[PDB]
């Protein structure tokens, strides 16, 4: 055994750079802006980023933890 989890860390960047209409698109889809890899030059997260975050979040890697499968 003696198995451990890689771990988790945080990087500066409290204030997010993205339009207001887009900032909400996340709060509605429970999307972590910070996680949403912005596209705009200045890492500005555009509306497209959101639609691109779900397509990736939906097909994530997760265990069976039961009969359920999706």
């Amino acid at each position: 055994g003696s198995s451990g989890s890689s771990g988790h860390q945080e990087i500066k960047g409290r204030k997010t750079l993205a339009t207001p209409a887009v900032r909400r698109l996340a709060m509605e889809n429970n999307i972590k802006l910070s996680e949403v890899v912005g596209s705009g030059k200045d890492g500005r997260i555009l509306k497209e980023d959101i639609l691109n975050y779900l397509e990736k979040q939906t097909g994530a890697i997760l265990p069976p933890s039961g009969p359920s499968s999706g």
